[PDB]
């Protein structure tokens, strides 16, 4: 009961919002199921994670019932130049360059990206490495992620700023208890009405 | 005597800049005469009114003698997920899901997009939901209108920061007691010369 | 020995990273040598300078070595409206509003656009009317430069905010001091090991 998660076109007559999972071909990429993108020109999620190469191999990872907005787009690591002294990648252009071969640690590799569960991304958002993104967090429209966004906190702007918490600190350590995007659906589906209008203290 | 208003494409030539009000088709959209946009690629002003749904209501109102600049976009409200809890649009995938369906009292609504006369919107703005700006303002190109901007006055970023005032407190008084768009168009071509070059004494003196 | 600077594409295959000096068919559109593009979807760099008009008489400089990113616009001075009054552009329109012309001592004008050498631009850059960015800065992504920018410091953000220093002051006064982009080419490639990985004291001592 309940949509496919392996369908990728989930919503009948709109062909630019995908379930994302299913439609993921390039390894290190991970999204959990129910996690959709709603494209712009209808456009695969793949091609927003730029400069996303194999051989840096960093990952970009989204856990489930995540909404990410149009346009949002995820730097991957590769696209940093070397920092040590001239930025400009003299070996791309080969004839001579080709041997200044940076190495992995002659770059400023920032890790993987790292969002969590029941996540609601804007629009046009653009989210820069190594950044990791919270449970139940908001990202406003047109924001670029530039630190970490803590779970169920509200953030936009760029460079990012914080704006509040969703909830009391308390009820927050609720929902980090309760994890309903991790329980069984037969019992997601039994307690979706608290799952959407808040009332988590019923369960 | 000036151009007509009520033609879609004012310029020879051009097929970019567009006169909006002929142009609306779709309701919840009023936008004055003689304000304009400016597209990156001939999409109609329309085209940039994103998530309005008339299912909830809110318009997007602009004045008179507006420049809307190239891919400046409108968030109406249809855009906000609920907060309550999970904001996760279950109902849309349907399926059994299609029961847990929000009303109006449960979405953050915030009212009407509000946008004056003579205002002078950037290149590439985004426009957040429920905003008013005022007469006369400058909004900055790639800025995010995320609070209200006062009348006659530059603002630009993300999210909107204050920049500074165009003339003195006294001095916006008089234009918006003004109201220069609002006269007869007889009125408007006779003192264009004084409209345009801020000469705000000069109009007090004919009125 | 090294890329041919004149030559449009010059990694093979690829279609959307082109140099810019030799794509430049108008004057006052000054980029410097091994400057590239990497574009998006295959436009070229003219395409992203907006509101660049001949009568206005501005110009768009960049250094050599430089590395702009894609989706980058740079805003000339022709975009701003007149701000005495009203910001409308009545003349457009013809139809008798034509004779309400402004003249150049009527705008908003802010002088060229100068960029420095081994800059790096971020992707999707806005770049305002009238700003300086040193040689050796970096310009984060999405950044709408709104102030000068000075040598080899990164910043970013809307609008533009200062984020820190690549390099100590005293190392900064010695990379300018050397101007290691215009030696001769011959000596470049001589210590290209050194340019890459900023051996300032071997630099110094070659
Ligand atoms: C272990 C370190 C990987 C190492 C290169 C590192 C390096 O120089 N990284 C700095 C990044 C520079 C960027 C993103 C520059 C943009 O301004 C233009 C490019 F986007 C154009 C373009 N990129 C490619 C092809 O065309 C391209 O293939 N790459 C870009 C970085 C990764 C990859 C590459 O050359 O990896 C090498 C592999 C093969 C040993
Ligand atoms: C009285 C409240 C109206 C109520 C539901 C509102 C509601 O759930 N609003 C939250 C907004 C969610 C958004 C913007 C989610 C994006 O991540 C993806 C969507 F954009 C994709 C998409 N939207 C639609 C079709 O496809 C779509 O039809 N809608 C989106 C909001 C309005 C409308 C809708 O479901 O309205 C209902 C009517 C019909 C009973
Ligand atoms: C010595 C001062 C030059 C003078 C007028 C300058 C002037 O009024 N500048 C203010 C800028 C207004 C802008 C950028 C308005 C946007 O909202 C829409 C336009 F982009 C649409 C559009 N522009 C054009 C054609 O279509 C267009 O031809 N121009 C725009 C500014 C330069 C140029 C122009 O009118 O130059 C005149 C010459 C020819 C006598
Ligand atoms: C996933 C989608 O496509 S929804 C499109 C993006 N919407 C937004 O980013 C709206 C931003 N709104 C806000 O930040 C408001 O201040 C809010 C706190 C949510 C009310
Ligand atoms: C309506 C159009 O297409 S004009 C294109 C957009 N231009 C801009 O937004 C330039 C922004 N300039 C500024 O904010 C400056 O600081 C200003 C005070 C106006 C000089
Ligand atoms: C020229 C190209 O295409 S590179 C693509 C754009 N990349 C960026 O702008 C990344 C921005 N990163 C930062 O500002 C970081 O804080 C940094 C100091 C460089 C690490
Ligand atoms: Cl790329
Ligand atoms: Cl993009
Ligand atoms: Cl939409
Ligand atoms: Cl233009
Ligand atoms: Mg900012």
């Amino acid at each position: 009961h309940g949509p496919d998660p392996e369908n990728i076109l989930p919503i009948k007559g709109n062909r630019n919002l995908q379930f994302i999972k299913p439609t993921i071909t390039n390894e290190n990429i991970l999204v959990g199921e129910y996690s959709y993108y709603d494209s712009k020109r209808g456009e695969s999620f793949e091609d927003q994670v730029l400069y996303h190469y194999e051989v840096i191999g960093d990952k970009l990872i989204i856990g489930r019932f995540c909404s990410i907005g149009p346009g949002t787009t995820f730097i991957m690591n590769g696209a940093n130049h070397r920092m040590d002294g001239s930025t400009y990648p003299f070996h791309l252009f080969r004839m001579g360059w080709e041997k200044y071969m940076p190495s992995l640690k002659d770059l400023p590799l920032k890790g993987d990206i790292e969002i969590g569960n029941d996540v609601w991304i804007g629009r046009d958002v653009t989210i820069m490495p190594g950044v990791k993104i919270g449970d139940g967090a908001i990202i406003a429209a047109e924001a670029v992620v530039t630190k970490n966004v803590a779970p169920y906190s509200i953030v936009g702007g760029n460079p990012l700023k914080f704006i509040r918490k969703r909830f009391s600190d308390g009820v927050i350590e609720e929902w980090l208890a309760l994890q309903w995007w991790n329980l069984d659906m037969k019992i997601i589906n039994e307690n979706l009405p608290f799952i959407i209008n808040g009332d988590i203290e019923m369960l």
